[PDB]
């Protein structure tokens, strides 16, 4: 009945409203693939990727252009194509690239479910839509800047805010986190990002100093592959450990909750493997008792996170606002799903138009 | 927008097409209670619970009605009730009949969500329908008549039996697998189950000889909660031993497959939680490797085992014929989800009349 | 011999002396069922069931009163009797309000049987009778009434108190406990009881902060059937971490125990299978070394911990008390076993009859 | 001193000598990206990536040649290089394409190595060249073209053979080996491989059934990513469990040694990271105590295992032969590690023209 009859993908690097800060220096745009999949009823969904950087983008373009044959033709049922599709890249590896694209072709194709049955996504996984808390992400900024982005943060109604850390001394680290703690209250949340840079030690040693300061969590602390070493850190620690960003699949973060890696678990639409991919992570989630937020993609977040058990908080991290409506909209630091079918994505086409690559 | 607006529910023991035997006597009847889920859209949810012994049928219905008071006037949206009940059971025990009720709450609900969206539950699950293979349940039959309704069986088309075994002497088990064996040749499944009446170690002694006969499965040897007592078992035997009709709700299931007691799995659509437990469920099984069958409610199964990665084989065993249309139809012994919105159930209003309570 | 020759059974909503107090709004009435067991050697041996919600109340007499005709002309002998419930409850799910129901049958025949013999329960178990230590259990009552109750109690006589917690912010869960310290002085218990309300890094955090302050024991802080996220909690804490009330039966309680879920156990009678049950479940707790406390059933209890190696608490929580007689009395903070044959429970008729339902 | 100056690549689509027959069909030809490592010293390395579908070939070369730009100008040193890919990746995802990508000029790095000190890699590498045993690696044929290609293997002088197994009924993987042994013997070698076609349950039933033919080892009988579940299948065998081929990187090897998956290993030395990784993953097996074998790139291969302390078994699968000089040669079953500096690919820059992409 439904088919996919078609693919569209365009590259694009837009500008970020807020430039991420890093080691390395200040990018101001994101690579982007959006991928609109039309099919034989008339409605066209839509979904984006992102890169991470503009080294991968037109490779991943290319792959997702590559693959449109094996999905044209196919009915729009999601869960079945995702079956397929693990099967025809078995040998190749499905994850990396191949499984971020699969997850590209997911969520879209879930957004024009929704929209041939007139819902919105959440309501069509069976769960009413619920306003979910967010926190700002902000960057490796410094001091004076991260101080000043948490202080507009909270003016915005947000509750919370992600600094990242890691800088050469630890005392560096703090004085970052004590800064925005005097400017904001002792009420506010203060999420630490390590982003994968300290070895275990490091990452006991340093992690217990900020424990004593009074952060929300401690989140990717060392190479996000080393589980055990995840879990060693953990061992030694009240305040808990999050990660999750970089699991490719659930079949990867089973792995890490069979461990004990860490107490919060924060999939990332994308690499989970999409829709069909989140409600699996989220069954999981529930009965390993783990807190579970989201990481990027606020847009179709906010829903997949009303129809998780254990909720827990929604990344906001804008990347893709330059290209699309603002239908979301953060009310009171929480995230509000918009009434319209599917995810809610709406192209600013005429601004696509400008960072096409 | 679409609202729960009323439940009713009605007592019936209905007669079976195969009597069962048991080592008590011979029951040809089932209590079971059907419900009617209405809602603000004009579409009304269908489903059935099976009580197993006329002892609870009554308390089941007077527990279901007592219950319509917290969910009258909801959104109809069965993961978010789902949260909304385990929530007000919390001290009662959410499990047991009222877990099975509950239950009875999910599936209607959910096939009133296909009927609003006019789409079988399968396609709204987001998979296609396909059919199912499917084997044919029967009972403590005794060599002849085991032999004659599984010679029977594979005239309808089907590929497999299930037999109930136990009798007081291993050597009666082993001449009822063999007289089947030798009418049905060696192609042929053939699964037998316990019903947990055995010891530990009488289980890995009549397996171990089972084993050696070419059985298909060995399905709980022994008490159904002594879930380390199945692992000691499977332990010792290269068959595989099947479990999990008894698992109230996936978290007893989570329990089971962590400690390896079973290499197959069969969750009872009410017994698991409905389709909102078996979503669950399936997400377990698909990360501890485990083939996934069903167990009763043969109707919801099918489209069930559809989205189901590790699907594995379908339980034949006709409950509520007698009361509903036969819509499920099997073909080549593989049952073959209808057309129609929901999970295809209709009821035949006039007999129901014939077998109130 | 002796045997059962009657089951009556009658559901009453009773007022409570306190009040309970809870996060949705004030319960001024238990929802209980009576039981009558009548017998050839012409004694009755009473018990009661709680059903925790209105909700479930007429479901569980119904339940009762068609079981009625199992044990109806079989020997007076609660051990034999509790073995064939289990069996015949084998497929159904012997757990949840079958096994509640089961429990009061096991409860009544033991009182008969303590009748037949002119003996209190304790004596007839093997043990003496002597006074146990008690705590009067409070409920949700915010600083003032939280306080204000605590006083009373130390007027009473009583050494310690429950409290639940659990509020929006930690801040108003520690604002009780100090109050409360400041009016009764630093010697006093003060458990406190979570009721499964928070995940397990909440847990970790508010439990660490109690755990400063000085409580005497931190009470099911999640829930209730995740055995290992309270494991990983206590892993935690100094302080230990108490649960029990929701076992359904020794072999749930046998699995948390395996695990290192808790270091303080709290069955509760009804749940735990009876007097059978309790028997059983005050093995396992010595052997793995487990203070053990009983949860509601103060009259029975009173009996049971004082055969109980090692009994730790009584929990005084007075849910019968409007149509029974006050057999059972307090001195010094201490239980007394009344002397009178059985469990020495004893209807006020005249009362009954107003809270009938 | 030594600076890379240059990346350049070229994608084609070679001929089998052998076409590769599979479920689906028959397929003649190999996606291959060729690449010349240009360096200040005037000499040029080359290695080659395998993309096993023509979906990822235009994909994987853009992101080779996007990758160009990091590391021209870099000096050139292999571990070195390594180490900065991998903390460039650290956000996206060090593994899959990325991952294959970054082995593919890792293995350049190291011919140009060899080529700048006019040795060999395996001396380079401190080892001495030493023929290796080679078994041929055929397909999915059926019984009468696998045995004709068994019967030519040993013809040839190898000594043992690779067969694809896995037909719809355990019967037909068993022709098949039995139809092979005949024709050649009984000391010959057969492996088999079920390229992660069964579950569990499967594996073990079949496994064991040709346990009893006399199989040399059972590859990857269930999926590469589930190291549990080969494990289990593991636990009830003798035989040995063959994987390793699908590995990204040696930390998903030490997940795997560290659980006991399976008793060989055969890395793929473009996805274990090329030289460098191979290093890391020899010195692994040697301290589990697994023998380890290769899996494709036969060129390089060959100097990889004699410098493996626990080298087993060399796959002859000649994916490249139609564009590079036969340096490689095989006598008497064993690989001849040619003496030319590097690792000793040379191109056949006519026949590249054709198959050029
Ligand atoms: O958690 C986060 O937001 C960061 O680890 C992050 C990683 C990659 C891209 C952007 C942001
Ligand atoms: O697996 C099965 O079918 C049996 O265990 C069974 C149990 C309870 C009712 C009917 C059938
Ligand atoms: O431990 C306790 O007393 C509470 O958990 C409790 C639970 C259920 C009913 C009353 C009281
Ligand atoms: O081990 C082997 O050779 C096979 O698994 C194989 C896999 C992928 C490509 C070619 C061959
Ligand atoms: O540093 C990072 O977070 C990363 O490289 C990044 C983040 C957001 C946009 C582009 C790139
Ligand atoms: O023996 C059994 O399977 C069980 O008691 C039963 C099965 C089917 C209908 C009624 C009762
Ligand atoms: O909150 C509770 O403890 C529970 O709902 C309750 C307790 C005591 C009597 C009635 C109900
Ligand atoms: O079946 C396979 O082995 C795989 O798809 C393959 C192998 C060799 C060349 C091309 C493709
Ligand atoms: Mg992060
Ligand atoms: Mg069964
Ligand atoms: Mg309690
Ligand atoms: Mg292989």
């Amino acid at each position: 009945e439904v088919l996919i009859t078609g693919l569209r993908t365009r590259a694009v690097n837009v500008p970020l409203a807020y430039p991420v800060h890093t080691a390395v220096g200040t990018v101001g745009t994101a690579p982007l693939v959006l991928i609109d999949l039309a099919t034989s009823a008339g409605v066209v969904g839509h979904s984006y990727l992102f890169a991470y950087t503009p080294v991968a983008l037109k490779s991943l373009k290319q792959l997702l252009d590559d693959m449109a044959a094996m999905i044209v033709n196919e009915p729009l049922a999601p869960v079945s194509l995702e079956a397929m599709l693990a099967k025809r890249f078995c040998l190749a590896g499905y994850t990396g690239l191949i499984r971020m694209a699969a997850a590209g072709i997911d969520m879209a194709a879930w957004d024009a479910l929704g929209k041939v049955h007139e819902t919105p996504l959440v309501k069509l996984l069976g769960a009413n839509a619920r306003p979910v808390q967010a926190y700002d992400s902000h960057s490796l900024d410094g001091v004076k800047l991260a101080t000043e982005r948490a202080v507009t943060a909270a003016e915005l109604g947000f509750r919370a805010v992600k600094t990242r850390i890691g800088y050469p001394a630890l005392d560096q680290d703090l004085a970052v986190v004590r800064s925005i703690r005097q400017a904001v209250g002792d009420d506010f949340g203060i999420m630490v990002d390590y982003n994968q840079s300290l070895d275990v030690p490091a990452a006991i040693k340093r992690s217990q100093a900020l424990q004593q300061e009074g952060v929300t969590w401690i989140e990717e602390p060392t190479l996000q592959h080393d589980y055990e070493g995840h879990q060693r850190i953990q061992s030694k620690l009240n305040v808990p450990v999050q990660m999750g960003e970089n699991w490719l699949g659930p079949e990867e973060m089973f792995k890490a909750l069979s461990i004990g890696a860490c107490r919060l678990a924060m999939p990332d639409a994308m690499k989970i493997g999409g829709v069909t991919g989140w409600i699996r992570a989220s069954a999981l989630a529930q009965q390993f008792g783990i807190p579970m937020s989201s990481h990027l993609f606020q847009e179709i977040s906010a829903h997949l996170l009303a129809a998780t058990p254990t909720a827990h908080w929604l990344e906001r991290l804008d990347l893709a606002g330059s290209v699309i409506e603002p239908t979301l909209t953060f009310e009171g630091g929480n995230a509000v799903i918009p009434d319209l079918p599917g995810v809610g994505i709406i192209w600013r086409e005429k601004e696509i138009g400008k960072y096409l690559v």
